[PDB]
């Protein structure tokens, strides 16, 4: 099968390997860095949040080589009453890193809109079919409440 978690959880991914368009920075040193996006992370600072709101922003996750990526699983974050998540995005990929993709499936002519997480914690899996072979993998919000903020996990296997 093609269905291992690809390392975003366990760590295998290094902090190195993921970046973004931006991150939100509080002005008491709460870093919400790309690298803390990651499935069920806890803690103080445990998610990626985007700088900003709008539909500039994107995740970007280097697998050091080319893969073959069957899934994504998403995850928002919480702290008190403000509940933060993706609610919908599209995903662009690349074998480089310059020059993206966007993911689209056979039957259109639009990017697929991908059905994102509806609360903090819950667990949001989406199967790419067909598959994305890639070395690269770009999260693009699109819809979000409250604020854009993710933890994920990518599923795959080596290209052989």
């Amino acid at each position: 099968g093609c269905s291992t978690p690809l390392g975003m959880e366990n760590g295998k991914i290094e902090n190195k390997q993921i970046t973004a368009s931006s991150f939100k920075k509080s002005w008491w040193g709460d870093y919400w860095e790309p690298f803390r996006a990651r499935l069920n992370a806890q803690g103080r600072v445990n998610a990626w949040q985007a700088k900003a709101n709008n539909n500039k922003q994107w995740l970007e996750i280097d697998l050091l080589k080319i893969k073959k990526i069957t899934a994504i699983i998403t995850q928002g974050c919480k702290s008190l009453s403000s509940e933060m998540y993706v609610k919908s995005y599209t995903i662009h990929y690349s074998e480089q890193g310059v020059e993206w993709k966007p993911y689209r499936l056979k039957s259109s002519m639009v990017d697929k809109i991908f059905e994102g997480n509806t609360n903090t914690k819950g667990h949001v899996k989406n199967f790419f079919n067909p598959p994305i072979i890639s070395r690269f993998i770009r999260v693009i919000p699109k819809t979000w409440n409250q604020s854009i903020t993710l933890r994920l996990e990518l599923f795959g296997c080596d290209i052989y």
